[PDB]
C-alpha cells in the first residue's frame, strides 16, 4: 500500500526523498 | 513550493507524517 | 528512559537533531 | 567527526537508530 505525503520546502522534500530511499534500499537487501 | 513524495507501508507514512507535523509545528512558532 | 544515539556527520547531526527537538516540542504540547 | 544525540523515549529511539543505520548502509554502497 502506498500513500502520499505532501512537504512544504525543497530542502524539507530532499531530507525526507533520502530518507525514504535510504529505508527502501535497506528492505531490497533487507536488514 | 509543496513537494510530494511517495511512501510504501502505513508504519512508514505515519513516521514521516509525525515527522513533518512536528516540523510545521516547529516552523508555525519558530525555534 | 533517555538513549544515546552515536552520528556520523556534522549536517547528519544538525538533521536529527532538528528532527529530535520538533518531536519534543509537538509532545511538550501534545498534538 | 562523531556526535552523540540524547534521545527520550525507547520507540523514539528505535526510530532514529533505523534511520541512522539506513544512512550508514546508503552511504557505505554510495547511491
Amino acid at each position: 500500500e502506498y500513500f502520499t505525503l505532501q512537504i512544504r520546502g525543497r530542502e524539507r522534500f530532499e531530507m525526507f526523498r533520502e530518507l525514504n530511499e535510504a529505508l527502501e534500499l535497506k528492505d531490497a537487501q533487507a536488514g
